[PDB]
């Protein structure tokens, strides 16, 4: 499913998403917004590496589901990565929330660094009610 804007951002409301791990709900919304288009069906396969992103977060393999087919890969998510491609993003929500308990934090994506650190991010969140 492809989420518009405000729907999506009260729906990671609802998920506790708001400060988790000290991230702002704009933050997160960045993120959705510039690795997939807020699209939760988004796969992306690393021919460089073998290893796949998928999902409205683009979560890699390599690291957090398991998908079987990447080398050397563990999954701390405990998902298979098709958990990640489903229109109810309840699994993809808790999955992002084991990514940043790691150290990087949201530095894990380095699409946030690009694109959304030291940005204002509010326009993400602007008008929606949350
Ligand atoms: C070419 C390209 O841009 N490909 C994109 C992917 O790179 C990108 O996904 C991110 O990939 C990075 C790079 O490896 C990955 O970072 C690694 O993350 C693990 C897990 O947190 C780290 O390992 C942990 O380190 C701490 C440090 O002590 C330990 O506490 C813990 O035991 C470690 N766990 C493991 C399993 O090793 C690695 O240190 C870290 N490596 C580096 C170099 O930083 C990110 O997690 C990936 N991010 C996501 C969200 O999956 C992907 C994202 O969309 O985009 C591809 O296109
Ligand atoms: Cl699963
Ligand atoms: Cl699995």
């Amino acid at each position: 499913k492809v989420f518009e804007r405000c729907e999506l951002a009260r729906t990671l409301k609802r998920l506790g998403m708001d400060g988790y791990r000290g991230i702002s709900l704009a933050n997160w919304m960045c993120l959705a917004k510039w690795e997939s288009g807020y699209n939760t069906r988004a796969t992306n396969y690393n021919a460089g590496d073998r290893s796949t992103d998928y999902g409205i977060f683009q979560i890699n393999s390599r690291y957090w589901c398991n998908d079987g087919k990447t080398p050397g890969a563990v999954n701390a998510c405990h998902l298979s990565c098709s958990a990640l491609l489903q229109d109810n993003i309840a699994d993809a929500v808790a999955c992002a929330k084991r990514v940043v308990r790691d150290p990087q934090g949201i530095r894990a994506w380095v699409a946030w660094r690009n694109r959304c650190q030291n940005r204002d991010v509010r326009q993400y969140v602007q008008g929606c009610g949350v």
